[PDB]
């Protein structure tokens, strides 16, 4: 019954909150932590799933450094000002003992599908890359993954990072499209969905007032990011995008999806952009979403069930 | 009381019904019409709009013709096969005996609105080609518009000519993106609010019993869009018009609209909210924001087409 699972995560505050749930969920088996930039640098995500690793006392959870910048190039630009400068709000925990092991994230992606095929789920709670890489490296990979749960993409709805892309997708597009028009089995959530799914500070303190493993932790490192979201916006409520992510890969009776062909914007001013092709029109002329394999986009959420669902695995002792 | 307009246009089968619906509507003077490609050729788009004068016994209406392509060159792609291989269905019209003025729909967008300044207002019903070379030949058209109701985009709605984008802006994102950054009173309905709006048999049989001065005409060159489309069918111009004359039955948000120029998403139209305040600059910080169609009383609109349809 056991869900052999490996999480590709740039942590990242509510990176940190799936992360734990992983660690908490029954059936649900870690092979390994994939590490990537975006909302701090890989070498911060890396040193932040070590600290997770020794907290949930999941020391024989790997922990393998991906990619440092984009396939296309260039150093990364992190989102410091929404996570912390080191990716883990003001929570000062002191350098894990623990060490990463010696392959890439690619190699260990590569390896474990390989080795468990039709078997191992990756959720991908950051920028596409070390999947892509994976994906380049190994052509039956897309066939042995047995899904790839996907944290990104705004379809119909605003960007986080500009009014057009989601912050994962906006840090690699070209990882991003390489991913959605691999023909794999891929499931795609999205802000149009994360953004319904929110947490008051009703939640947040009833969270502090429980006997859960991690609960302290949790909402000494989502102060930060409240802090932020009420900057940003002017509301007291928070989106916990990862989790959310991680409910659409343990729960997807929580969500309903939507079949079609996803494209990413690479060039211009709407870098990042993901376009759904919804398939109920037959287009008069081939275009750039045609012949491709279509892949799932989380499209209803029942809200009150994912946010319960959150909350049981946070307070469980 | 009387509000002075011009019709940018590609007539077009919904076009054609807003322009009858602008000469039905009692405080509305039609300074002229103004001709683009999109749902047929320039050329095509002129001599519809020239034989729609004709119809509405409004002769003295002129007939200005436009850019025969977009701001970028070559020949554009038009929609004849949703609008028939003239534009106007299979609605077999002889050719019409009024001609199309001297002047460009350029010049004569220019000279009407300097000449009236702050009265005329602008309505686009297809790509915007006409009002970008109006900006970029009179620096004080943007200052003396009354407003530009376009028609045009899908804001968090999936567009007609790709995934990505709407057929008009699709058909010049050059000239689109130059209008909504050009700092005038901008009025945008998108594919969002005008797939909200349906007709269905009903209305438009409804409309044949009638005794509307043009009413078996709209409903003979309802009847190929018909064809094409369930059977509903989206008449996007004269929701544009409504909200125009009738603003009341909308609800509008304010916000700067960007238009992709390259790639796959070429022509989509992205919108910040201003609900977040950005970190830092990007290209939707340094313009000032245009009014985005939101909400549409769907049954209020719908009453207020065939209300001006039915008119004898
Ligand atoms: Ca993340
Ligand atoms: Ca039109």
């Amino acid at each position: 019954p056991n869900s052999k699972i490996i999480i590709d995560t740039d942590p990242g505050i509510d990176d940190s909150v799936a992360i734990l749930m992983a660690f908490q969920m029954p059936g649900v088996q870690v092979l390994g932590l994939t590490t990537i930039f975006g909302n701090c640098t890989t070498e911060h995500a890396t040193r932040n799933a070590l600290i997770l690793c020794e907290k949930a006392s999941h020391l024989e959870v790997p922990v393998a450094e991906g990619s440092h910048e984009p396939l296309k190039g260039g150093k990364p630009h992190v989102a410091d000002f929404v996570h912390g400068p080191d990716g883990l709000g003001n929570v000062d925990l002191p350098d894990p003992t623990i060490k990463k092991v010696e392959e890439s994230a690619t190699d260990f992606l590569v390896d474990k599908v390989s080795r468990f095929p039709g078997e191992v789920s990756v959720l991908a709670l950051g920028p596409l890359t070390n999947i892509a890489l994976a994906i380049k490296k190994d052509p039956s990979f897309v066939k042995n993954v047995k899904k790839i749960v996907v944290l990104g993409g705004a379809f119909f709805a605003a960007g986080n990072a500009t009014p057009s892309a989601e912050a994962n997708i906006h840090s690699d597009p070209e990882a991003a499209d390489m991913v959605f028009t691999s023909g794999a089995d891929i499931y795609v959530v999205g802000l149009n969905i994360t953004t319904q799914v929110s947490f008051t500070d009703k939640d947040l303190l009833e969270l502090r007032n429980s006997q859960g493993k991690y609960a302290q932790f949790l909402c000494d490192v989502c102060k930060f990011y409240l802090d932020w979201h009420t900057e940003s916006y002017g509301a007291p409520v928070i989106f916990l995008h990862d989790p959310v992510s991680f409910a659409a890969l343990v729960r997807p009776e929580l969500f309903t999806f939507k079949k079609g062909v996803v494209r990413v914007e690479t060039q211009g001013i709407c870098v990042g952009h993901t376009s759904m092709d919804m398939l109920l029109k037959k287009w008069n002329s081939e275009n750039p979403w045609t012949g491709y394999s279509p892949i799932s986009v989380a499209w209803t959420v029942d809200v009150p069930k994912v946010v319960a669902f959150v909350k049981e695995l946070v307070t469980k002792p």
